[PDB]
Formats: structure tokens, sequence, C-alpha cells
């Protein structure tokens, strides 16, 4: 096997790593490290070639081939560099200083998000779904853990990350699971935006909208698209965000709007 990308000498002649993990998962790890040239601070995933004795080198390149994609679009992560050896490819990211969005979906800082600032991050996570829906891209994996902030004080932009399960239109955690996955009826844009009602629900309440005791009343709550909507939830939440929140959580994915319609939502347009 040869090596397509820089060599990991160019890695360590450029970049030095620090002790902080920013994540880790099976096949993937995401460390920090700094320019030697100009110190500024990138976020480094290393991902393993080979999962469970299959070489997955081109997986890999088509998460690169994506992010290519969208090097334009501010609202997705900018890739900077590639570097590869014997058993790892390496991306050079952006650095999103806030972390994840899930952070802000804990009652732990409820006392510091206003709906006001809901408002401002959703309609930021939509422009960016909006750009990768008009290139007939769909995430797939748009769960809080993969929506990251540029920082968070004050409260910055959004970024997105992981496309490692990016495919085109018309393709083959349970919690953050459309029903029609459950169904196994064919892909859609619109998966997309069921996982957008979640992160709105998740942020206005600060719970998920379907986890039960156990996986199986999660996937029972999710194929019933039984929502807790009652008044001691959203006692503080406007019914424009309600409104908001119930047009897209529907089972049916032909009736959820599109991304160009929810940016057009009564609840999205107001003097910032
Ligand atoms: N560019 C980044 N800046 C800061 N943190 C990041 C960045 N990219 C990823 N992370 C962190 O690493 C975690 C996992 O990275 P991710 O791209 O989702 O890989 P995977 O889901 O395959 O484990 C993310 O949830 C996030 O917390
Ligand atoms: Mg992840």
């Amino acid at each position: 096997e040869n090596l397509y990308f820089q060599s990991m000498e160019n890695f360590n002649n450029f970049y030095i790593l620090t002790s902080k993990e920013l994540g880790r998962g099976k096949f993937a790890v995401v460390r920090q490290c700094i320019s030697k040239s100009t110190g500024q601070e990138y976020a480094a995933k290393f991902l393993k070639k080979r999962r469970r004795g299959q070489d997955c080198r081109a997986e890999i390149l088509h998460e690169i081939a994506v992010l290519e994609l969208a090097k334009s679009c501010p609202r997705v992560i900018n890739l900077h560099e590639v570097y590869e050896n014997t058993s790892e490819i390496i991306l050079i990211l952006e650095y999103a200083a806030g972390g994840e969005i899930f952070s802000l979906c804990l009652p732990e800082l409820a006392e510091m998000v206003s709906e006001n600032d809901v408002i401002r991050l959703i309609k930021q996570i939509l422009e960016g779904v909006y750009y990768l829906h008009q290139n007939n891209i769909v995430h797939l994996d748009l769960k809080p853990q993969n929506i990251l902030l540029s920082s968070i004080y004050p409260l910055g932009d959004i970024k997105i990350v992981d496309f490692g399960m990016s495919r085109k239109i018309g393709h083959a955690t349970p919690e953050y699971l459309a029903p029609e996955i459950l169904n196994y009826d064919p892909i859609t844009t619109a998966t997309d935006m069921w996982n957008i009602g979640i992160i709105a629900y998740m942020l206005l309440t600060h719970t998920s909208p379907f986890v039960g005791e156990d996986n199986q009343e999660t996937y029972l709550n999710i194929s019933q698209v039984n929502v807790d909507y009652s008044e001691e939830t959203f006692s503080s939440v406007s019914q424009l965000a309600t409104d908001f929140i119930q047009s897209l959580l529907v089972k049916n994915p032909e009736k959820r709007p599109t991304a160009e319609i929810c940016l057009s939502h009564s609840w999205l347009q107001q003097w910032d």
C-alpha cells in the first residue's frame, strides 16, 4: 500500500500535538495541534484506514471530497491540509473553540441562552444544510455532537462536521434517528430536517424528545412521533417556536418543509 497524501514526517515538521483530546470515536481521534509557523490552533482528525478488517480508505476520500465541496460555505468546517501514514489519514480542520452545541442543550447552561440566541443558531444551521442540499448532499448525522460553535463567550457561529455518512439523494445514536430510517424507506433530504427539529427541541427545552427508559421505548416514541408538547415543558417557549418544531417532527418525510421553506418561517424573522 502506497501513500497518496503528504508524508507523516511533514506533519511532525509543521505541527505540534497537544495533550488535548477533543473527541474520540471507535476508529477516529481528534487531537489539538498548533502550527509551528503561525502558532494558530487547528484540529487534527486521525482516521484509521482499516475498520473491522476492511480497507476503508475509499470512504475517507469520500469524506474529503465532501469537505472540499463545501469549503466556500462558512457554516461548514474548513479543511486546510491532509496527511497520511501507514494506518491513518489526518485531516487538519479549522478549530472550533466553542465546542459541541450539545453543551447548550443541558439545563446547566439554560440560564445564558435566550430564545433570541436559538433563532440565530437555528438560522445558521439551516444556511449550511441549504447549501449541502443545493448540491445533493445529505448529512444523516445532524446530532448536537456533530455541530460545533466558533466560540461561546460570546456565542459564536455554527460549524458542521462529521461527513462520514454523507451520500447523494436516493441512497440506501438511536434517539437521533428519523422514523423513515426504521421503515427502511429510501433516504431523503427531509431526513436531515427531522434532526433539525430535535436540535431546536433540545435547545429550547433542554431535554431529548424521544429517548426513553430503554431503547425499546425510544424506538417506539420515534415511530409513533410521541413528543412531550405539554404546558409544563413549553410554559416559557413561544408558540412560533412550537409551530416551527411540530412542522418538522412528523412521520411522513414528504410533509416536512425543505431547508428553503424553513428560512421563511415567521419565527426566524426579526431584526437581531
Ligand atoms: N474542528 C473541530 N474543532 C473542535 N472540536 C472538534 C472538531 N471536530 C471534531 N471535534 C470534536 O470531535 C468529536 C468527534 O469528531 P467527529 O468529526 O464527529 O468524528 P466521529 O463522529 O467519527 O467520532 C466531535 O463531536 C467534536 O466534539
Ligand atoms: Mg461524532
